[PDB]
């Protein structure tokens, strides 16, 4: 009944550093939301407007974009008539983040991932970097969407959004922790191969993701199942595991066995997941009850979706879940969300 | 002294049989007759040219309407669908080894016998529960000339059942669980289309398809201190051949990774050379075709848990391995041959 | 200015032999247009509602359908709450369609093929069958959307709708008979494997589709340029080609070299082609002029998609013409095409 | 009488050519460095298992820190991006194989020879005209000790020029075309990613991809009678090696599919036995792999429409074959060797 103004979310301005498989799907997850308070206003990419457009409209994996996308000008593209510019220098100290009054650096480069490195950005005028890696840094916060995004603060100049795997593990093993307990377990995912590895065998520091990716099950290990305890501290020591990379592009499968405290049956670790579902876990873990394959889960929105009809218990308290999970997109949305999470607290 | 031998079913692993058969240095079986219905020209060609085998070194000709020959040695080509009407009574046939996947209970089976065989080996699991099953390196020794229909069980329990008895052996399993990711098979569908299994109907090198086994429980059948101990699942993923095993167990005996890698060695060097492998260098799946071990252990990928959660990871030429456990099986049929 | 009705163009009840990729396929080019005279009525499935249903909607070169699709009891499933019956014979004497009074049969099993066969579903009760493939009788009529449909009339009970290679030949093939005259030529396909061939070596006539197909390049015969001519007579006895299939799950391109009459240049070649694509092929035949690879052309709709910068002419009279096409889904929309003639056509 | 090979660039070609190299009956060659960024640890691995090739038979053991040894014969390993600090007057080399795909020109190429290498072998077409190439079983014998640099072209004209130089000698080529449908290489992306050729950068395992060849033109270096008469595209595929030509030409003499498989024959069974195959069974891709022939003409592929257009298909398996040639042109350099 009073005079007054609608309330203003602000929209930061995000910069995109490295618009490989990560960055360019989080540019299409983010253009697909219907409200947003990002704002994309610049990308790195070191074959400039050409190769960003290019790769950005025409995708092996997602499909072609049906965004309007087009070259503007000889460092600016458009998408659906929104301008982005386009930056291209491979040392972040470079990068024109002060006179872009950037607020967020997405960092998906692969390579700055530890203090010194992610904070070139912000030696180069960003406010913030959020890596869409595990941090090379132990003091990095890290963070998983429905796990523990509301210990973000905003005095944390340097984020991590873990890796894809720790982001389809760590929702359904808060859920399992929550009901059961966690006496100890071991992880297997069986995961798409990625731009990491060669396609034909060929130089690698790891000798087995040097062989020819779309040939070979490729073992490697990971530090996925050990990050759980970043954003799950009651988990600290309490889970290991290895990767097999597997000749499919995207959507990988994690199968996860833990031993718990509680004597259980399948149906009700299945009921304690759909709980979640249908409640704090909503569009982040999925309970699906068809018999589907790999690629029917491509371009799904949540981190994890749990195949009911795999859940198995052993001898009371052995508990084996089978979860799969679009590492590339579904990763890309909670990326998004990540950054969304720090606009909403950007302080005054 | 030698056994004489047909082979139903002229598919991957009647085709892999063959030529393990062929170039043992030793054996006990004489290979006369294949039955396929694509006559001698679908035989001789497949057998010659493989995808994941390569080129056969042995000339393959066709000798005529009816015949085959290998190197020079003559087998007989038949093409029926029905066993009752194969020739085994003519052709003294003492042993049908079974790789159509169809005939493989104790009725279907047996129709080798009613149409003159003595015994049929089948290469798969059976269907009907008094078939007895056995596994080389774990409990052929059980094997007796007796009986007439044996089932030499999937490709995964020969994989799982040797290094199983391992760690039961030293160890103590409380219970398991089990899933291989294996390459894809002829049961499964090039591109999305009918099955019984829906999931097995998608397009197989495009897909990681999960599908039931029955492998775990069927190590109980080996090794009967495993009864109820494990269950999984397998997940079929895009390579032709080569799949492995990762194996999460309880275990009594609280231990740690280079003491269960110790175990498996000393019973590589030991009472399972030959079916148990420990392999030390960084491998892939590749790395393993063609390999005559049932079960490869991925030594560096040995974990242990909290002090008794053992993750042992194996690998195994689905196809070429089992089919030397095969050959190896029906070479012990041959040594306790009576009548 | 005068007392009257609404034109009233009349749907034709068809009904689906062979729910296989063709088949489903067909049902969702179908169940994409805006506008249709074709109701799709009873579907064929050997599985029933449960197989019909679930790889209807999930489909791993297709993606997951949009629509809504459920099983409505033992015989019928609904799309979008429209219902369609399921029957399941192997013989096509025993389908329901007088009692259904079906007008149109797809034809997409690749069984019922010749005149005999076919005709078994008029007998059944159906009008008209469309072969979705080329027919095993000489004297079945074939058409090619864009090239010869005119030539439908309504009285051929049993038509063709040739092979997907046929159809994307002839749009661009009549375009250089048009323009240059045509003296010979050969053409190879690179060609995505199908259900035909076999997954690992394995039981076939034909021992090179035998082998393999997700791990060879296998070369096989083609009827698809000699069929070229039941299109477009002046062509007959002047074309031949091969198949290469290869690794890939759909789309091919076909290459195809000509010696024509009147001297030329690539430029002009693509300028014919362009002048096509943007009148009276329209829908028909593409002229792309962006560096694509196959799968940029997944779910594509026309039939012919010219590579242009790869045209090219040697010796002034030997022309070279790369096109791509979608062997499953530009197909089936086609299929839906050549359907569409026969209601228009449909005599009173 | 041996010469001293150096091989820069211990890539798929560099590690296909120690193989090929080794397994000859009788060489000219003494291989002695191998110049590979990852040491003795990575060189000894990747050759020793090889996702195509399979595992090595022989024995590779790292000897030291800047050795390995293969059967017990050491190789010198050093790690060098530049040529000019890599050890050849200290080592004595002879010829250098150049497999990095990087030092391709006169001035790139002659870094070696700077360093004190007395000839340098590039493993692909040369980007500057003057330096000559040559294709065993064309133009190897206009080879001269006096060219300090050669080419031996591309796979894809190693197979074209063979069959080409027939085609012309016996109907007389006007024009022609060619496509390959080739598998993919290194030079391509695994999953879409940053590339100058921006179809290249495109997922090499789940696409066609067209992309430019030098290859039809580059058969008028070797055959100076096909100057300005053949162009072609490739084809890239999601196939690991083994590759195939398509070549449609315009011929002066009117012929037919059985006359044009004649001359083939003939010149497989005399001028160029074990260069030139002709393949009367009905193969794929897989089934050429690892053959030593440049080019296998598909006989039943061959066509002829119009009297004078005339459609060969050839396969060749672009890594091992092309190898096999490689020593082949640098054991005529070691025959012609003088100073
Ligand atoms: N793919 C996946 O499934 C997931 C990946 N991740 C993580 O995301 C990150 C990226 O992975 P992904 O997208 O797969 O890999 P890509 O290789 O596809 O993308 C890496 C991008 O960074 C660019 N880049 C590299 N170095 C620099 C530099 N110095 N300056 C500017 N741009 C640079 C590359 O371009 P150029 O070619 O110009 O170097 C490329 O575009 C990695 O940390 C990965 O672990 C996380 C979750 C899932
Ligand atoms: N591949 C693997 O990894 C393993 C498979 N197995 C088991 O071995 C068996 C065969 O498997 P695989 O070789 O992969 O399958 P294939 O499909 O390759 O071989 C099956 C063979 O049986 C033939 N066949 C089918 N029905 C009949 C019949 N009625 N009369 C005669 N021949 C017939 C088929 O020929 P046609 O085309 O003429 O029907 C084909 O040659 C199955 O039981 C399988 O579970 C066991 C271990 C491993
Ligand atoms: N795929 C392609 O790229 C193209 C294919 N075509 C043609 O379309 C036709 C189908 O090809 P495609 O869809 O690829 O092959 P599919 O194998 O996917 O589909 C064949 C369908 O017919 C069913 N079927 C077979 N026999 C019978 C029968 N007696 N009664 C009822 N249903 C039956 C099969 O089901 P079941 O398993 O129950 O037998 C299956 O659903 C073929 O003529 C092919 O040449 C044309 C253009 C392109
Ligand atoms: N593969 C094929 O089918 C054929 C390829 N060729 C030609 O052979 C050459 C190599 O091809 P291929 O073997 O496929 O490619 P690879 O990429 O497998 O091998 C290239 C090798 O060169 C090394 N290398 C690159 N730069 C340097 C350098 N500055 N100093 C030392 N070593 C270096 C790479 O190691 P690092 O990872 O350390 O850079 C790698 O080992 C190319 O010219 C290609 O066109 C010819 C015929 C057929």
């Amino acid at each position: 009944m009073h005079h007054h103004h609608h309330h203003m979310e602000k929209k930061i301005r995000v910069a995109i550093n490295g618009f490989g498989r990560i960055g360019r799907n989080f540019l299409r997850c983010w253009h697909g939301r219907q409200n947003t308070l990002l704002d994309v206003v610049a990308i790195n990419d070191s074959g400039g407007v050409k190769q960003a457009s290019h790769l950005l409209k025409y995708d092996s994996t997602l499909g072609t974009f049906a965004a309007d996308v087009k070259i503007v000008d000889d460092s600016h593209i458009s998408v659906d008539g929104k301008q982005i510019k386009i930056v291209s220098s491979r040392d972040p100290l470079q990068l024109p983040w002060k006179e872009m009054n950037i607020d967020l650096v997405i960092e998906g480069t692969g390579v700055f991932i530890d203090k010194v490195g992610a904070g070139k950005h912000i030696q180069a005028g960003a406010s913030k970097v959020l890596i869409t890696a595990p941090a090379k840094d132990k003091d990095i916060p890290t963070f998983v969407v429905g796990v523990n995004e509301g210990d973000y603060k905003h005095e944390y100049p340097i984020i991590s959004n873990a890796s894809c795997t720790t982001n389809c593990l760590a929702p359904f093993v808060k859920v399992l922790e929550q009901k059961f307990g966690i006496v100890k377990g071991t992880m297997t995912t069986t995961h798409s191969y990625t731009g990491d590895q060669r396609l034909l065998d060929a130089s690698h520091r790891d000798l087995r993701r040097a062989r020819a990716a779309a040939l070979n099950i490729v073992p490697t290990t990971t530090g996925a199942a050990k990050a759980v305890s970043l954003v799950l501290p009651s988990l600290k020591g309490k889970l290991n595991g290895i990767a097999l990379r597997v000749p499919t592009p995207t959507v990988s499968v994690v199968d996860l066995v833990v031993q718990v405290e509680k004597k259980t049956f399948a149906e009700e670790v299945n009921a304690a997941f759909r709980e979640a579902a249908n409640g704090p876990m909503k569009g982040v873990l999925h309970v699906e009850d068809a018999p589907l394959v790999s690629i029917d889960f491509k371009c799904t929105d949540q981190s994890t979706s749990i195949d009911a009809s795999l859940t198995m218990v052993m001898g009371d308290d052995m508990v084996k879940v089978v979860a799969w999970y679009d590492n590339e997109w579904g990763y890309s949305q909670r990326v998004v969300d990540l950054a969304e999470v720090t606009a909403k607290k950007w302080v005054a």
